[PDB]
Formats: C-alpha cells, sequence, structure tokens
C-alpha cells in the first residue's frame, strides 16, 4: 500500500489521474517526482517551471550547480537531484522535444530511466510544450516502464481522451 489516491489503473503497474503534478507532489510528498526537464535543466515552463516555482527557485539553483559540474544531460537521459519541498528526490528526465527536431524514438530511452525507481509520480514525457502526441507518450510509458508509475495529467480534456482511447 502507498499514499496515492483517486488514480485509474491502466495496467499492472501504470496508474493515471487528472491532476496538476506540482499540486499532487505537495499533497503526497512521494519518494520520486519526475520533472519534464531539458538537457540544460533550465526550468522555465511547463512541468519544470511550475515545480521549480513551487520550490521558490531552489530547484533551479541546485540544477545550475549540477550543470556547472557535469555539463548537460543527453536527450533520453536523466539525473537524480533533490525533491526539495515536493518529494524526497526529483528525477529530471529529458524526453525529446518535437518542437526542436529531436528523434521521437528517444522517448522510449527517456521512460527507461523510470525503471531505476520502484515508485514514481510523473507527467507524460514529451507531452505539453515538448510537442509529442500524449496518446503516443502513454503507449510508450505502458510498453516501457515496469515499475509503479502514477501519471498526473494536468489537462482534464486530455485526461478523458487518454482514458477513453487507451488500448
Ligand atoms: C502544472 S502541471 C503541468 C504543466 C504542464 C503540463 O504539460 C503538464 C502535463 O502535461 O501533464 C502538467
Amino acid at each position: 500500500v502507498n499514499s496515492f489516491s483517486g488514480y485509474l489503473k491502466l495496467t499492472d503497474n501504470v496508474y493515471i489521474k487528472n491532476a496538476d503534478i506540482v499540486e499532487e507532489a505537495k499533497k503526497v510528498k512521494p519518494t520520486v517526482v519526475v520533472n519534464a526537464a531539458n538537457v540544460y535543466l533550465k526550468h522555465g515552463g511547463g512541468v519544470a517551471g511550475a515545480l521549480n516555482k513551487a520550490t521558490n527557485n531552489a530547484m533551479q539553483v541546485e540544477s545550475d550547480d549540477y550543470i556547472a559540474t557535469n555539463g548537460p544531460l543527453k536527450v533520453g537521459g536523466s539525473c537524480v537531484l533533490s525533491g526539495h519541498n515536493l518529494a524526497k528526490h526529483c528525477l529530471h528526465v529529458v524526453g525529446p522535444n518535437v518542437n526542436k527536431g529531436e528523434d521521437i524514438q528517444l522517448l522510449k530511452s527517456a521512460y527507461e530511466n523510470f525503471n531505476q525507481h520502484e515508485v514514481l509520480l510523473a507527467p507524460l514525457l514529451s507531452a505539453g510544450i515538448f510537442g509529442a502526441d500524449p496518446i503516443h507518450s502513454l503507449r510508450v510509458c505502458v510498453d516501457t516502464v515496469r515499475t509503479n508509475v502514477y501519471l498526473a495529467v494536468f489537462d482534464k480534456n486530455l485526461y478523458d481522451k487518454l482514458v477513453s482511447s487507451f488500448l
């Protein structure tokens, strides 16, 4: 038994809910929240700017130190940093940004990062301002992640479409 509430079960290991991932993290304080990061860990918008805003910019301060030491992530890659006031840990995962010409095939590599963690609160990778088809992202998630993933879908209209179209 874990602390997640109100999720629809899609598979053995994948759960989904119409929820603001930033709001959900504040309530649940999960072990791992996933950020929709870019390779620079520049948390301007979407999930990263809202999680970063919810940390009062502490996520960005930590991320800048990480990049100064390590250089940029790979598209499809990840790093584990603090979860600040939202979670124990934040797994920053870089899905391909379709609006920058990145190979959508890297979405599977991105979701493979989730398998290093037993339970995660996550958004749909490469969805929103990263420009991918969220229906595709949910299919790759289901077909790639084997650990227990709690998906928060901010858009109520999209949530309903994801559920009603799910195979
Ligand atoms: C504030 S939560 C958030 C923001 C932007 C997004 O695209 C998503 C989402 O895609 O689930 C969620």
